[PDB]
Order: C-alpha cells, then structure tokens, then sequence
C-alpha cells in the first residue's frame, strides 16, 4: 500500500510511508489519545496516515513530533494543525525550521521535483530540552548532531523501542546536511545512556531492526568520505 500502520509492540506502531523516498515514522496509542512521531512528507501523506489511525482508534490525535526540521519529518504539519493536533519540537528544531525551511524544501525538490512547494508551518509546542509525552512513556531527547544538527531520538521505555529518526537506517544515504565527524560521537553518546533496547526503528529503508542498527550505521558513517 502507499502507507501502512503496523503494530511493533503494544501501543507502539510503525508507519511505513512509501511516498517519495520511503520514510518510516511512528504512532503511539495512549490513554487520552494518539501521539504521532514524524509528521510524514506532506499534508496529503499526513491525511493518509490519519485515515489509517481512525480505523484503529476513535481517540483524538493529540500531538505530532517534528523529530527534525526536514521535509520528511515536518512536511505534514499543515494537515496536523488543521485538525487541531499540537505540533511539537525542540527549540533548536523550530529555530532551524524558521531559518532553513525554504532551503530544505528547495533541496527536496531538486531530487523530487514532484514534491510540493510547501509553505512554512512552525511547531506550536516548543521545548527547551529533552521532554516526555504520554505519562513518561514517550521520551524525546537530544544526543548531539548527526544527519541534521537538531535531530532527536524518541524512546519508548515500556516496549524498549528506539525511534532512529533519520539518524539510524540501513543505507548510508544522502550525507549533504550531515555532520559526518560528529555522527559516531552522537551514536556513542546514545550508547553511553545504556537504554534497554529490543527494537530500533530506522527512519528509512526497512524499519524493523534490533539494537545492532546503531552499530551498523556507526560503522558505515565512520567509513564515509566525508
Ligand atoms: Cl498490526
Ligand atoms: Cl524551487
Ligand atoms: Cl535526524
Ligand atoms: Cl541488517
Ligand atoms: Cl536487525
Ligand atoms: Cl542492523
Ligand atoms: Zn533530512
Ligand atoms: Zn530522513
Ligand atoms: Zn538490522
């Protein structure tokens, strides 16, 4: 299908968004409602995700996290705002989005001319640092720069699932905006946290991996050109 929504563990679901270049996002079905992690590529892809969500739960979409300022994590924002869902990010992500959205949209349209010329839609819930949602069961944190300067990890402690964002994935991928030397230092900062991890969800390629995805990408980025 164009998009799928699939249970990984308990209330934790993976979204495979096969629009444009495949990106994987997540959904958490909570007591009061639904948290989306990654806004998806466009307002259209966001509507498609919302349609899948409504087939699983009647509860409201409470909030959507922009895990970085890029089009694949924030492109859906217009749609999420339109249904009254909070759009959530760190201050850094919001500031970079304000300054650099036009440029990341232009860069996206270079490789994907079919991609829409989306206007800026900023987060309206902006956090000073690390933060949690869903009674502490969804935990967003910064461990340094990697694919972008601002990209955060999202950890689900009950299910021991780590969302890898654009930071962790199977293929080395486009290193254009990447801090290549800092990248492994961020992954080692993550390792030093010693989070219990059974599952890592890569933000591109095939989503479902074990904790080895971290080591897999670390080895790839340490061999990169640059
Ligand atoms: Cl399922
Ligand atoms: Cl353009
Ligand atoms: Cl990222
Ligand atoms: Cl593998
Ligand atoms: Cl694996
Ligand atoms: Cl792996
Ligand atoms: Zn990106
Ligand atoms: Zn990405
Ligand atoms: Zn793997």
């Amino acid at each position: 299908a164009g998009m799928s929504l699939t249970q990984v563990s308990g209330p934790v679901y993976v979204v495979e968004d096969n629009y444009y270049v495949q990106e994987n996002s997540m959904v958490y079905f909570g007591a009061k409602g639904v948290t989306v992690v990654g806004a998806t590529w466009t307002p259209d892809t966001a509507r498609e995700l919302h349609k899948l969500i409504k087939r699983v739960s009647r509860k409201p979409v409470l909030e959507v996290i922009n895990t970085n300022y890029h089009t694949d994590r924030a492109g859906g924002n217009a749609y999420w705002k339109s249904i009254g869902a909070k759009v959530v990010s760190t201050r850094q992500t919001r500031d970079l989005m304000k300054s650099d959205w036009a440029e990341i949209v232009a860069f996206t349209r270079k490789g994907l001319p079919e991609y829409p010329d989306l206007p800026l839609v900023l987060p309206n819930v902006v956090h000073d640092g690390d933060f949690t949602l869903q009674e502490g069961k969804v935990r967003a944190f910064y461990a340094g720069p990697a694919h972008t300067p601002d990209g955060i990890f999202v950890y689900f402690p009950d299910e021991q699932v780590l969302y890898g964002n654009c930071i962790l994935k199977e293929k080395l991928g486009n290193l254009s905006f990447a801090d290549v030397k800092a990248y492994p230092q961020t992954l080692e900062r993550l390792k030093a946290m010693k989070l219990p991890i059974k599952t890592v969800i890569g933000g591109h390629d095939s989503p479902l991996h074990g904790p080895e995805l971290i080591d897999h990408y670390e080895a790839l980025i340490k061999a990169a050109p640059q």
